[PDB]
């Protein structure tokens, strides 16, 4: 599919060289950053969407995530489907597991306090996570059947908002350095 959304947010720390490439391709070079999120996807997320991607390059030197990323409103929720990471595997309150697209993911919930959000300024919101138990190999055509995660979260009381915001396959970093090149469709 054709992506129609370009996500490029940084809290201003360090260097984040984000390149909006052709089609669903994008690349990122970062060094000594604060927090940032870059990726391509869709302006309006969907619980039935099937995301395809190929990370030709995944080279984080520290804390970085290769993950499906999106938001909903009513209520405000930041969700993730982490396929790979750097030196830190994200975790939180364990809720259970879900098998999808050849891998097993742990389900977690966390909370952010006085943090930036899509609504601007700062607020408190919940984060839904699906983290692969082991890093997914990159360089191949990978698929994320989001509906599998959405349904698994629901069975654990993890309901998303009724107002869908953007949905992208992104690269998130935190006080680290690295490189990535991803193609989304
Ligand atoms: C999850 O990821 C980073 C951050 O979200 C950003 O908030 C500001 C908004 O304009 C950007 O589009 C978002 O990516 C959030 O604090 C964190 F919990």
């Amino acid at each position: 599919a054709s992506t129609d959304y370009w996500q490029n947010w940084t809290d201003g720390g360090g260097i984040v060289n984000a390149v909006n490439g052709s089609g669903g391709n994008y690349s990122v070079n970062w060094s000594n950053t604060g927090n940032f999120v870059v990726g391509k996807g869709w302006t309006t997320g969907s619980p039935f969407r099937t995301i395809n991607y190929n990370a030709g390059v995944w080279a984080p030197n520290g804390n970085g995530y290769l993950t499906l990323y999106g938001w909903t409103r009513s209520p405000l929720i930041e969700y993730y489907v982490v396929d790979s990471w750097g030196t830190y595997r994200p975790t939180g309150t364990y809720k259970g597991t879900v098998k999808s697209d050849g891998g097993t993911y742990d389900i977690y919930t966390t909370t952010r306090y006085n943090a930036p959000s899509i609504d601007g300024d700062r607020t408190t919101f919940t984060q839904y996570w699906s983290v692969r138990q082991s890093k997914r190999p990159t360089g191949s055509n990978a698929t994320i059947t989001f509906t599998n995660h959405v349904n698994a979260w629901k069975s654990h009381g993890m309901n998303l908002g009724s107002n869908w915001a953007y949905q992208v396959m992104a690269t998130e970093g935190y006080q680290s350095s690295g490189s990535s090149n991803v193609t989304v469709w």
